[PDB]
């Protein structure tokens, strides 16, 4: 059965082996095993094997553009003031290093500083520990390609954390993949908010769906996945792709449970 690390236990890994100056201890790219893919592998107290964890408590931030022509004109009918364009990628969950702001000048844009001078960062307690696990797998990413082969060496490194336009709260992105020889959302989608006991005892969610009970889908995902939404599941990084872009380390969402 497939292996999913717990997230404690590899952001703990990631650290040490940080803290030694050795992520190859820890992340393995497999590269002898058009667009290729390289499996990427992690040891977590003890067990190798694709990287899949999961994630507690995200707090996603951000809209999620709409997919089809009517709802572009439906929310630009409503809001004059504003244009909305129609989503061209796959719908992202986006992560912040902090799940509230940092204290920001009346620019929109700077952090604040206090009377010694030091910008302003809000408490540990609110650092999302989901970012800080990206943080590393991105230091361990371009550790291990530039101790790859001569030829991956020298391509564009593309990274899993945006930190400029300089960020007050940089983002990580999680990509809600949509089959696109079926046009079927992949990862299961269930509702927080909706408990329910089965047979066997346990207790889990029904399945997120809209008003009209629709099962979320790429047309109404910008409904159902609303910004400062609550957000566990699984995280899919099982590979890098090298691509004419260069060197991506995609993170997908394997499955979802989203309170709203």
């Amino acid at each position: 059965t497939t292996h999913i690390f717990h997230a404690d236990d590899l952001l703990q890994a990631l650290q040490q082996a940080k803290a030694e100056k050795n992520f190859s201890s820890v992340f393995s790219l497999d590269w002898d095993k058009t667009v290729k893919y390289v499996t990427v592998n992690v040891i977590v107290k003890g067990k190798k094997a694709p990287l899949m964890f999961n994630f507690q408590n995200e707090k996603h931030v951000g809209t999620i553009p709409p997919s089809t022509d009517e709802e572009v004109i439906r929310m630009n009918a409503e809001n004059p003031k504003f244009l909305v364009k129609k989503r061209d990628r796959d719908p992202c969950l986006q992560f912040n290093k902090y799940k509230i702001s940092p204290p920001l000048e009346d620019d929109g844009l700077t952090v604040k500083k206090n009377e010694q001078g030091e910008e302003i960062y809000p408490g540990d307690e609110e650092k999302s520990k989901l970012f800080q696990i990206i943080e590393l797998l991105e230091e361990a990413f371009e550790d291990a390609v530039q101790k790859g082969p001569e030829a991956m060496k020298t391509k564009h490194v593309i990274k899993l954390i945006q930190r400029k336009i300089p960020l007050p709260n940089p983002i990580a992105r999680i990509r809600i993949k949509i089959n696109p020889a079926t046009s079927i959302l992949t990862p299961i989608l269930l509702d927080k908010n909706k408990p329910i006991t089965l047979q066997n005892g346990k207790t889990s969610f029904e399945e997120l769906k809209d008003e009209d009970g629709v099962k979320a889908n790429p047309d109404n995902i910008h409904k159902l996945i609303e910004s400062h939404s609550i957000h566990d599941g699984i995280i899919n990084a099982r590979s890098i792709c090298i691509s004419n872009m260069g060197i991506s380390f995609p993170l997908c969402l394997e499955m979802g449970v989203v309170k709203v």
